[PDB]
Formats: C-alpha cells, structure tokens, sequence
C-alpha cells in the first residue's frame, strides 16, 4: 500500500504473496507484517466487527486448521472450509492495509493451497481487487498443470544449478490410445479456464457474501455443455466416435495414468482400465448415486422439483434449468439438498478415490478431484456427458419453435462469408517451472522452464453480408454456431442429431442500418474467447515498474476472463480438411437485453441476453423445414484445414 | 592397480567404479582410460582372444545396446542380455589391468543396471575378484531400497544444500492392513540377501563360464520356502493367517501400492486389489502359466521329467528335487526347458504388469520385476506359497522315515537349554542418500541421511547337554529348527502340520567327545547369518587407507555372505510371548560330510552336508511316535518376547 491503494501496488503485494510459495516469504515487509500483525486488535477494519478473523483465529489457535506442506483439494469438506475462511476475512476488509495483512499473516500458517485457493477466490470476488491481474495458476503452482518428467527435469536443474527449458510430452502410449485427443484435456489454457470458470461461479456461494451470481444454474448447464460438445469435435476430427456417457452399473471401460505428481503429496493415483465402480468410504455409496440419479429424473419427468416441506416447485418455464442445475451440482442455490444430494460433485470424489475406496493404501486425492486437473483423465468427459444428457432430458421436453417463434422481421441475412482460412496448427509456448522447485536461502535462482506444444488457428473474418427491411435501424444478436455434418460413420446427421453437438464460436451485440449492411467482424473479438495471459514475472516486471514511476497498469485486458482460449477458438480437424456447417442466426437485440463486465459478471452483474442458453439450437428441431424458412437464421458450409 | 593386484586397490577401484553412479565418473585415471582405452587392441589379456570383447563392441557399436538414465529389470531378456555381456569379458581378463579397463571403458557408455549389474555378479564369480568387499546396494542406488518420500527428502536437501537425516515410514495405512508384517518384506537387509541369494546363483549361469554352482536346484527349493516360513512366522506373531497360495484362476485378492520411485523411469505402478489376471502382452499368456504349471505336475506325479527326447528322466530319487528346481525356476540346468518352460521367473514379470498388461500406459516394470525389490508386493509371498507347495507335492511322496532312520547310535541328547534370553524388539538404521542426488560440478557435496527401523534380537546361547555313548568321538551334524505350536485359531498343530513351517536357525559340524559333553553355542556363529555389512564410505576410508600405507584390508567376514540379517534370527513374536518349539536333532557327521567358503558356494564349491536339505523335517512324519524316540533328536519348548 500507499496506506491504501495504487493498482501497481495492490498488484505487487499480490505477486509478493504468491512469489515462491511452498516456502516462508522473502519479502520482508510480507514478514514483519507476518510476525508483527494481530487480525484481532481494530475489529473495525473489518465490515463485520470481525467475526470472520474471529473465527479463523479461534480454529488456527485451537490449532485445528490443515497442515502446510500437505496437499489439498477443494473436494475435502474441511479444507474447503478452512479455505474459505481465509475467504471471509479477505472478504470483509475496509481496505488494502487489512488484505495484505491477513494474506501475510495467514500466508504464512494457513497450508499453501487453502492460501493460494482463498487468495485467488478473494481477490475474484472482493470488492477490493479491482485493479488486479492473478498471475497464471500453471506459473505458481506447477506441480497441477506439468508432467511429472518435466518437474523431476527441473528438480534436477535446480540440485546442480544449470539452468533450461524441457519440453513436455502428452500422455499415455500416444499410438495405442485416445491419447490423440490429449492436446485437449491437457491444455494450460483449458485447465485454466476450467478452475477460473468455478472460482468465478463457486458451487459454494452464499449470497451473504454480498451480490449474487446471476445464472450460474443455466451458467452451470452450459459450460459444460461446452466442454463436452467442444470435446466430442475434437474426436472427430480424431477418427475417434463420440463419447460414451459413463453409468452406475458398468464397467469404467476406459481408464489412464496420468503421470502426473502432486508438490507435498505423492504421484497422482492411477487407474487400471475395465474396473468395477466401488463404494468409496467417507464420500458415499455406489448406489447412492444412482438414487440421487433418479430422484433428479423425477423432477425433470414430474414437470416440478419439490422442496423440503413438499413443496412442488415449477421447472417447466424458463428459470427451469437453472434451478435443476442448482440441485443437479448441487450449488447452495438447490431448493432440497437433503433429497437431491449432489450428483456432480460427489461424482468428481467418488471417480477419484477409485484408486482407493477403503483407503488401505493411503493415496492421495485423484486427477478429478482438482479442478486444474480433472479434464486430464478421460472418464472426466465419460462423466459429464451423462450430467449432459440430464439436461438434456428437460431441456428437449420443450415443444419445438414456431416460425413466428424465430423470426425477427425485417432482418435477414443474405451471405455468410469467412474472410481469410481456417487453418490450425500446432504452436509452442512456455512457462515457467521455478515456484516448483525449492532455493531456500544464500543459495541462487536458476531459471528453469517447461516448453509445452499447444493447438492454434489463424486469424480470420466474418463477412455477414445483411439487409434491414425494416424502417429503421434495429439491434441485433449476432449468434454463431459451428454444428458438424457427418458422422465418422460418414452417415450424415441432422440439426437434431446435430443441433445439440454445435459449439458456440460467437455472440455479440450490434445496430444494423436501414439497408443492407455488410458486417465483418474478428476471430479476434469472439466474445466466449481469451488471450492467453501475462506471465508471472513478466506481471512482476511491469507492477514493479510503476511503483517507482508514479501510476498506472491498464492491462485491463485479464481481470476476469471467463472464456476458453483463443487457439482452442475452431476445432483441430483433419489435414485434408472437414466442412463443418456454420450457423448464423440474428435474433432482436432489444428483446434480447431487454432489461441490461456482463460478460464475466463476476461481481453480481446481471447476465445480458434472456434468451436461454444455446438460442436458438437448445431445443427440438424436428422438422428442419423450419429453422429454414426465417431470414434472420442462414447456415453457410466452411471447411477447416489442419497444417501439419 | 600396483600393474596387478593388492586389495586395497582392487577395493579402491570398485568403490571409484560404483560411486556416483548415474553421472560420468570424476576420478580422472577412470577417465583417461574411459577415453583413452580399446578393449581391442591386445586381445592376450582376454582368456577368450577377446570374442567376448569383441561382442560387446558390436553391440556398442551399432549401437543397439540399451541407454544411459533409463531403467532396467533383470527380467528384460534383451537388458539381461546386454548385462550379462560385460560380465562376459570382466570374466575372462587376465588380471586387474583388463578389469579396470573395461569397467571404466563400458562404465562411461553402457547403461547404469546393466553395469551395476555387471560389475556384481562378475565381482563375485570371476577368479579375479576375491580381497573385494562391494558396497550395499541400498547406498549405491538407494532408489531401489528407500521409498518415495525419503527420496524426495534428499532431493530438497540436495537443491538447498542443507544436509540431514529423514526418517523413513513403512509402507500402507498401518492399521488398516497387513502392513503389519511390513517390517519383514521391506528391510535393506532381507532386501539385500534375497538379491544376493540370486547373484550367487543365478537363473542364467552355464558351466561355459568356470565351474558350476552345485546344488542350485535344492538351493532354489530351499531358499525360498525358507523365506516363505520366515514370513508366515512373522504373519502368526501379528494375529495374521499364514498365506494363501496364489491360482491363476483366481482374483489376486490382495494387492498393494508401493509408494517407491526409480531414479530414471517414474514411480513403481499400483494394484487395485481383488484384480482379475490379465494376459500381458510380451510376457505371457495367463493359460500359459495354468499348462505350465500341469506340465510340471505330472512330472512329479509320474515319478518323471521327460526331456526334448521323449527320454523319461526319473526323479524318483535324491537328485529329484533339484532336477526339479532347475524346471520349475527354469534355470538352465532344466532339461526340457521348450516344454516345462518357466513358472517362477514368467510369473515374475507376469505379476508386474499387472499394471499394465497391453501397456497403454508405458508404466515401468513392477516392484515384482526386480530382486532388491520384490519382498516389498504381497503377492511376493502368495506366489511363492505356490512354487512352495508345487515342490512339497514331490518332497512328500517319499515314505516316510524309519525309527533305524534317523537314529545316530551312540549319541544322546541330554537336554536343550537356551542361554539367556530371547527377546526382539526394534533398533535404528542409517544408510546414505547420497548417490540419489546429483551434483554435477563445482557445486558440493551435502551429506544427505536415511534413517530407518528394523528388528532386532538379543545374543543368546545354546547349552546343548549331551552323551557320546559309543566308544569314541564321532563326528556330528548340530541341526536347529524352531517350528511352531499352535494355530493363530489356537489349534495346535502337529510337526506334520507344522514340520514344514518350521525355518532353520543354525547347522554346524563338531566333534564329539567320548562322554558327556555340554556344547554351548552363539546366537553370533549361526550358520544361516551375516551381519549387517560396512558402510560404502566406511570401505572408501578403509581402502583408502591402506594405499597409502602399505597393505591388507582382511575384513575378510564379507566376501559372499549368503545368509540372511543376524536381526532376522528369531521370528518378532508378541509381546505377552510365544513359545515355540525348538527341535536339535543331531546327526552323523561322517557321512554327511561323506564327502567334503562351502557355504556360500560361490565359485564351485561342493555343498558339504549331504543330507538331503531340511532333514529330517523334510518328510511326511505321520506317528511323531517316531521322531520322539530316536536318541539324537529331542525337542524343548523355548519362549520368545518382544520388547516394545
Ligand atoms: C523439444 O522440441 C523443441 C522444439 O521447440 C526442440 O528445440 C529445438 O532444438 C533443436 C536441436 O535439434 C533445434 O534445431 C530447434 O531450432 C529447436 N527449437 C527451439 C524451434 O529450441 C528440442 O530439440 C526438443 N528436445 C529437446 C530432445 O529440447
Ligand atoms: C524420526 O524418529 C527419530 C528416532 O530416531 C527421531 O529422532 C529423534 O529426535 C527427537 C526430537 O523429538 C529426540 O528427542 C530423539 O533424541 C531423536 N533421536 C535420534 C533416539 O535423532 C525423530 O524425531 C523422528 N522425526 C524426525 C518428525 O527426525
Ligand atoms: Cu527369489
Ligand atoms: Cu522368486
């Protein structure tokens, strides 16, 4: 601080507090703050007369609170706890004096993972972390996003101080799997945007914690939707057939090793392949599953959800599918959590311990369990593809659109073209290794780094070429849709064997004129895209540079960042190339927003469009005659190519 | 070399030679000849006119022999291969100057096991290795020997460069297994014997190269079921059953995670528990064990071996058991090996995949896959339960013996009295973590530390009673089992249900004066133990030492030793203790050494006693009426306790 603010402050003490983490802070302003501060002498800092520091003292006096140097996962009902307790003081801060305080004092007895867990949350959702940009988690914990080979590569680098960069490698026995599909789930990009996704809708939220996330619920739905059509391209484009959606009574066809190690903790578990589900001690019982799995059917084939004193509530309207999601992953919004449970979340426990259910072995938590880890086993997708089609059992119970249902007169889109190739291929990028490795004290930094392979696109344009018949100049949705063709069976589908597998690529909102328009518009602004992000050091650099120069950091580019990555923008594809279909449909701005970033509202900002989620291809399409005959919908074919 | 010999050279080569093994050697002669040599150039020193030599460049010079940092099992056929090479020429050099040479020449290009390997198994055979001592395995590649998280440990230790000593942990949730009897499997000093046992006679050796090692055939039946008894003993003293044999049609009931790492290569894969045998791709078939295994059974039921001639080989006889051995272990002694195959090594590697069976996940081999690390999986001992009633199926057929048996006329065993007190409890252990950790150069050496936990027993006396009636002094076999009594259900066995059980704690030769003597013997000379052995830099200081100084080095107390750990003696018991039933019988000297260290017949060196080996507990003893009253056997109840 400035006994406040600045940005490139708050900014630094940020990188102070998540420089070298798996050891005792360097800075010593960090430390005497460490030794000198008392959470509980100006209750006053503090907006609830600091109960919440009340609190967190009481357990890290009774010394009940989780070791350091131990591992964590954010599955553990008392670790969560504890992590989010950090939370709440954070949380309740007047100012920065009492945010680095506490992530100072804490830092330094509170276990590393609630800490770096509770700083990210915090600085997310606190009123008080505005200016700030979180430096890559892959950079500061490197243990949950690199290999195994790579970190004993950089263990090494360290005992004998030589320096350098190794390149990673993908998984398993790549020619003898699906580990061909593996850029995918193994992406720092995906993996980031996957724990962001939850850190900026925790399943966890109260709304006393001050505004309340709009719709996480659809929000929920949807995201992994996305993933899991976003996947299913992916293996397409692999000669490998969609993917099979996981049960209670089968066998676990396909399972891996992931060759991955935790820092404090062991190798992650592996799984064997062809096994039989078991009962995990202390999570719950296989078959507790498959009666939550049933009593989740019911409210969707009921047409109603029923709460705790037997009261049906509707679903068969519109806030529908938010509120099943909200029973469905079980967030704190759900309406009977003692009946529905929590089919999701348990269901990411109990696919880990399958390493170990009655614990003979003393493992440690598994990939699933970890949101930077879990899309790296496959049954992470075997799983959501059965949440997936959960939904879409209420989802499709909807009567199909009418015409006069997706018309929006006057609009209507005469060409669709892309302005440049689709070409994607495979770029290189690189992070850095050091917070892995421990230098204590006296003794040099040596500057490791991974080097990893990763997908990438070319940029290219929209030419959406459109006339406005009506009057005068109205405002639009520009919704746009990748939906494939044909089948790996080379059967060929249609937009209901097909609406459900598109990929959103875009949507924005823009007038249009009264007369033919042409809009071209970039793979650049897509609006569910994010660049990849700064790194550490590199925001070191820079927060450094405007503490002793006065004032600044506008990178407001990366405070939220919700999205996927730019290079996971189009699907990989084939070298010969594959024509997928593209979807542009331009529904009515001003019914749209009619009522309201918006895009990431992290921070209880109302969710902007009011259509559904997927407009207009989240419901049965039945007769294709249909979604044919407005003009604000056209579908135009493309074709992606693949540079080796 | 002094252009020859000493010891404490031929020492101090060898500890130069293994020191720092995964990193090219820093002692410069080592090197000049590394570069400087050419192990065909004066092929004169080679008894072979150098075609071992000239065998081995082929390979390196293809190069097609197996890479540096890379891992390595025994069980490889093409790593052995490549293994047993450079013991094919260290083993015809005339003198040190062709042994130093080449294990610095290869050393510096050939893989690390292969050499660790190499260099072993030709120190302990070749003519040329007898003033060496060789350092443990355990602080040479202490990777093999200590688990994951010391490894670590000394990593961290390592990258700082602050020394010290961790202590080491034992292996699953104890209190929760069977992890219980851990101390027994995973000890540096059985974990060294068992791959001692198999350097001393190995499954591979041909007379081709010097002499043939006399009984392994009887020695591999006998090992074994000693190291099966020993561990079901230790199972009684933890309220456990004794073990359930393995089938292949079976599931492995218990399986195990070993929670160790290889230094190149990736932590050691688990197993699941109640697992169902999978074919694995390489190795074998699971039916191609089930034949086997009636191959072999009907050897022993038909009375013969049939070989590769259709010749019927009888076993019906004292040579039985071994030929036997050399078709169950498959050595190359076996007679028809195109046909019995080989149970036990198969169903070594064919344990160790089980990880991994088609290999899709290029997991590395298993902790059953190697010797100094086999002990450690629970099916170590269910397999082994196996070969050991495959062999008591023969062992049995034979009638039983006669009262005119057993009786060494002349002869009596007065009475059995132990000397003190038997008592076990648990000591403390330090080896060194040293060549785990690299160092390049310029950077230096930071003392690292394992400390671990074994067994432990007091010293204790034999005051064997006993009158010579015959005329004069008779030569005499002292044989000391200690068998059991009751069940562990409390029952109360037999010496028939338990003659097998029983594991043999000394067996020496003496002479017998021509009246009543009273021979007293030390828990310190038996025959079937060694001592803990000298630190690696305990015999750097020593060879060190007397090279600058003239010469000697008669630490002559460790150049074979075959037994197992002195603190393995007696079995651990209950603290409330056991007693146990000791058996003395006493045979005749005279013919059984009818005939002839002999010990640890390393080189060639014919056993010495002549009776077959467990005599005479090794028949079915249907009356005990029997055993009891033949004047040279006489049993005494003893009682063991442990100190907690
Ligand atoms: C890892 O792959 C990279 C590709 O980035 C390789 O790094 C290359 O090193 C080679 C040496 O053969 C150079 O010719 C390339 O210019 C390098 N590129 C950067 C296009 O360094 C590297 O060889 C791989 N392996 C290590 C077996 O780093
Ligand atoms: C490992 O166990 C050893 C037992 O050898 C412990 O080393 C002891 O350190 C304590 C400190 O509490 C001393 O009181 C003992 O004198 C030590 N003995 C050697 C009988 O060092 C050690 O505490 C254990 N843990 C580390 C949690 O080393
Ligand atoms: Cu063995
Ligand atoms: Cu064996």
């Amino acid at each position: 601080d400035a006994l406040g603010t600045g940005n490139a402050q708050k900014q630094q003490d940020i990188n102070h507090l998540l420089d070298k983490i798996y050891e005792p802070t360097k800075y010593p302003d960090l430390k005497d703050i460490a030794e000198n501060f008392n959470p509980l002498g100006d209750t006053s800092i503090y907006n609830d007369h600091g109960a919440a520091v009340e609190t967190l003292m009481k357990e890290l006096n009774d010394h009940r609170l989780l070791e350091q140097r131990h591992w964590y996962s954010l599955f553990n009902t008392r670790q969560r706890k504890e992590a989010l307790m950090l939370f709440a003081v954070l949380n309740q801060c007047k100012e920065w004096y009492c945010f680095r305080s506490n992530a100072a004092y804490f830092r330094e007895r509170m276990n590393e993972g609630e800490f770096v867990y509770a700083l990210y949350v915090s600085v997310i959702h606190s009123k008080l972390g505005d200016g700030i940009v979180l430096p890559p988690l892959y950079q500061i914990t490197p243990h949950m996003f690199t290999n195994s080979e790579v970190i004993d590569k950089a263990y090494s680098a360290k005992m004998t101080q030589k320096p350098g960069t190794f390149n990673v490698s993908f998984t398993g026995t790549k020619k003898n799997r699906e580990q061909r599909v593996a850029y995918f789930g193994e992406d720092i990009g995906m993996n980031i945007h996957h724990v962001t996704w939850h850190m900026d809708f925790p399943f966890w939220w109260e709304d006393s914690y001050g505004y309340h996330l709009d719709r996480k619920g659809e929000l929920f739905f949807w995201v992994h939707h996305q993933l899991t059509a976003r996947f299913d391209f992916e293996r397409l484009s692999n000669w490998l057939d969609p993917v099979d959606e996981l049960h209670w009574d089968r066998i676990i066809r396909e399972g891996f090793a992931p060759l991955t190690s935790y820092k404090y903790g062991g190798e992650f578990p592996v799984r064997p392949d062809n096994i039989h589900f078991e009962d995990v001690d202390g999570v719950a019982h296989v078959h507790d599953l498959e009666i939550t799995e049933s009593r989740i059917h019911e409210a969707i084939d009921h047409g109603y959800i029923t709460d705790s004193d037997g009261h049906t509530i509707d679903i068969r309207q519109p806030k529908g599918i938010e509120l099943l999601g909200d029973i469905i992953e079980s967030s704190k919004y759900s309406s009977n959590v003692q009946y529905y449970g929590s089919l999701h979340n348990t269901a990411h426990v109990m696919l880990g311990r399958q390493g170990d259910p009655h614990g003979k072995f003393n493992l440690p938590p598994g990939v699933m369990e970890h949101f930077e880890t879990a899309t790296r086993d496959p049954s992470f997708f075997r799983l959501h593809k059965y949440m997936d089609n959960i939904f879409k059992k209420h989802t499709d119970s909807f009567p199909p659109y009418t015409h006069d249902n997706l018309e929006f007169s006057g609009m209507v889109v005469n060409g669709v073209a892309i302005d440049g190739e689709l070409i994607t291929f495979f770029d290189e990028f690189q992070y850095s290794l050091i917070n892995a490795v421990d230098s204590g004290e006296n003794i040099e930094d040596v500057e490791i780094n991974a080097r990893v392979h990763r997908l990438n696109h070319n940029e290219f344009t929209y030419k959406i070429t459109m006339s406005n018949n009506n009057d005068g100049e109205r405002l639009a949705t520009f919704r746009i849709f990748l939906c494939p063709i044909e089948d790996n069976n080379g059967i060929t589908l249609t937009l209901d064997e097909a609406r459900w597998f598109c990929i959103e690529l875009d949507k924005f909102f823009q007038k249009v004129p009264s007369g033919p328009e042409t809009i071209e518009r970039s793979s650049k602004d897509s609006s569910v895209t994010v660049p990849d992000m700064p790194s550490f050091q590199s925001l070191k650099e820079q927060a450094d540079n405007a503490v002793n120069g006065g004032h600044d950091l506008d990178l407001s580019a990366y405070e939220r960042s919700c999205g996927i990555p730019d290079r996971m923008l189009l699907p990989k594809s084939k070298p010969e190339g594959m024509e997928f279909n593209l979807y542009v449909a331009v529904t009515d701005g001003d019914k749209d927003t009619e009522g309201h970033h918006a895009q990431c509202g992290v921070h209880g900002e109302a969710y902007p469009d009011n259509r559904p989620l997927g407009y207009p291809l989240e419901r049965r399409i039945p007769d294709e005659r249909v979604i044919d005959g407005v003009s604000n919908i056209k579908h135009v074919v493309v074709k992606i190519v693949h540079h080796l």
